[PDB]
């Protein structure tokens, strides 16, 4: 968790928007819900974000899939470089991947169906916007 936190600050001081004030939490001022990630206070063993219940599903997806047990940098690159109706489409695909994966959705229309969205990712060895359409 601490090494993902350091990777996150290294990402934010390279390439999104860097505005914050806290004790430990890191805040990233990307538009459509500027984010703030920190470890939990009940267990100290897990990172967590605070950034429309699709977004709650998005923070649980970040907790189980992004800040997660391999702790590799490029998945953090993928999720953070991802972060505007792509929010709705992605979190629909993420409530899918929570209920029913390494990819998120954007809408070529206003829709992210079973098929047929503008699906994107930032891949394993690549980490750049790659598509299913």
């Amino acid at each position: 968790s601490v090494i993902m936190r350091r990777h996150l600050q290294r990402i934010i001081q390279q390439e999104q928007l860097i505005n914050s004030n806290e004790p430990g939490v890191i805040m990233f001022k990307t538009d459509a819900l500027k984010c703030r990630v920190a470890l939990s206070p009940k267990t100290n063993q897990t990172l967590q974000l605070k950034v429309p219940d699709e977004l709650q599903v998005l923070e649980k997806f970040f907790e189980t899939r992004v800040a997660g047990p391999p702790f590799k940098a490029n998945t953090l690159i993928a999720f953070t470089k991802l972060l505007t109706h792509i929010l709705r489409d992605c979190v629909h695909i993420m409530k899918l991947e929570l209920f029913p994966n390494v990819q998120f959705c954007l809408t070529i229309p206003p829709s992210a169906p079973p098929i047929a969205p503008p699906g994107t990712p930032a891949v394993v060895l690549k980490s750049k916007m790659l598509f299913f359409l």
